[PDB]
């Protein structure tokens, strides 16, 4: 997937908004842009409301600006964003016809929603146990462990979904980068890997600190608290609300605290083993590549949708892998998932791809493993020998916040 | 600002209330601000504050609450960095240990007046029988913004009724690269979007 960056990173021609003009820029020497086509494109979350096709005629080195023809005002919520492509029309002795050599994007505007969800004829029905809580809401029913803390398992009618509980997650499967050159035999210290290691993150136990429910006039609420431990010490901590309403959402709302003399984890999400297994994937967010934070200006932000195959990346020695960032709505199978986070799913548990060396002998688990992280570390790369990550790539605030909205179709 | 909803509750342990406002402009929504505000038993009030701002938008300077509280007292004693007047993008030099200073000493007489006193990363703020913690930033004078927005000398100021109380979960850098162009830096602006910030408030 790196290619892709570098490629965009490597474009011939830059561009500059302004107002509704854009500004193109020659990065050639010495030709004249005498294959070149520009497409434009505006779109709403997705759905396109205007394209247009433009011809470059550009000096090496030079400039040319581009007048857009008025644009659009959509009245309905969401993010209105403006993509540029640069197209080659004839074929080259090293290029077909059609092929793209340049692209760039930006976010012409917002339109915050200040809508209402429309009342629901119905709450959610708790129901208590030792073991646990549960609720229930027509063929919808959802439950959580009274001594784990967790969402251990829901339904849709006869159906359960999950084959492992919805829980928090701080690590992962470690990048080449991560490992640097630590050998069993010869171990560095200063590897990610080895401090995450030496601190027990891999390992740490979760306490249940506290577990509640309660019922408000329109939904049922729960609220969680954990925290992580491992030798006498506390990593983190893991504060959580879940709102189920009539409308059969729930809403999920995570706050985290690190010490800060732990290093910084790799991320801070949840994850889960789904029991369904689809065919497609599709979301609102960035891509269609595999896009980490410190590597992602090549991706765009648009809707994307493919087969679960492609939402994995078959390093030959693997590790954590095809995160795609800044996603607004994930779909898979009758789930829906919003807010605005990151993500991976494969068949592969981080497990299993940090015990395993070679591609060829991962095994597919049994569903689908699912990573939805709040955050998520850099994956660095200046060297792979020492610790390359930057400081703006690191999980280093001390509290994190984020919030998430499940639903089924 | 725009009520979009307000709800209460009572909870076995406390009572919750909801709240959601849109501050609009000629038809534009700016901010959207989404709180609860839960009371507890032991008199607490954990406030719990979630901003939207429009991408669309100028950074804002800032995003946090205000109010104007009845009482005024001699000291201000908080726990975070100090003792001096510090902002995001000047802070440095700023010690982090528990403070306590003159109500007087809060303020920052600049000839010309504006924004200031601010002291960034406190965890506690008590000023008579309240107390407040978090993590946030703040300022108290008897001067509201608008007055110092208002006055052109520091001369012509009078002191307000009451206490003003600015608490921020976060404020945009200040700059001075130069003073005739804008001068604070992309790290130093507010342009994340989403914010969020939780307090406690009580009394002693």
């Amino acid at each position: 997937p790196a290619l892709t960056e570098a490629k965009h990173q490597q474009q011939f021609f830059q561009f500059r908004l302004s107002g509704q003009t854009i500004e193109v820029t020659s990065e050639y020497l010495f030709r004249h842009s005498d294959n070149e086509l520009l497409h434009w494109m505006v779109a709403l979350d997705g759905k396109p409301l205007a394209s247009g096709e433009v011809p470059l005629d550009v000096a090496p080195q030079g400039k040319q600006l581009i007048e857009l023809p008025e644009l659009p005002q959509p009245e309905s919520a969401g993010q209105l964003w403006l993509t540029v492509r640069v197209v080659q029309p004839n074929a080259t002795a090293w290029s077909e016809a059609g092929h793209i050599s340049a692209w760039q994007q930006w976010r012409l505007a917002e339109n915050l929603s200040v809508t209402l969800p429309a009342a629901s004829h119905a709450i959610p029905h708790l129901t208590t146990s030792e073991m646990d809580f549960c609720i229930e809401l027509g063929n919808k029913r959802w439950q959580f462990n009274r001594q784990s803390g967790f969402l251990s398992q829901m339904w849709i009618g006869d159906k359960k979904q999950l084959l492992t509980p919805l829980r928090d997650q701080f690590t992962r499967a470690p990048l080449d980068n991560d490992i640097g050159v630590s050998e069993a035999t010869r171990i560095d210290p200063n590897a990610w890997v080895e401090r995450w290691k030496a601190a027990g993150h891999y390992q740490a136990e979760a306490a249940l600190l506290q577990c509640t429910a309660d019922t408000l006039a329109d939904a049922v609420l729960i609220t969680t608290a954990h925290a992580w431990q491992h030798q006498g010490k506390t990593l983190f901590i893991s504060r959580k609300t879940y709102r189920i309403d009539g409308s059969g959402q729930m809403a999920i709302t995570v706050d985290v605290e690190v010490a800060s003399d732990t290093p910084h984890p790799a991320r801070i999400g949840l994850n889960c083993q789904l029991a369904q297994v689809a065919e497609r994937v599709n979301w609102l967010g960035l891509g269609p590549q595999e896009n980490y934070p410190d590597r992602l200006t090549a991706a765009c932000f648009d809707r994307w949708d493919l087969p679960l195959s492609d939402m994995y990346t078959p390093y030959v020695f693997p590790s954590e892998n095809g995160l795609r960032c800044g996603t607004r709505e994930l779909n898979y199978g009758p789930h829906q998932w919003r807010g605005d986070f990151q993500f991976n799913i494969s068949r592969y548990s981080q497990q299993q791809l940090m015990e395993t060396s070679h591609r060829h002998l991962l095994h597919a688990e049994e569903g689908t493993w699912l990573n939805i992280d709040g955050f998520h570390m850099g994956i660095g790369g200046d060297d792979s020998w020492s610790p390359s990550v930057s400081a703006e790539f690191q999980l280093s605030a001390g509290r994190y916040h984020y919030q998430l909205v499940w639903c089924q179709k």
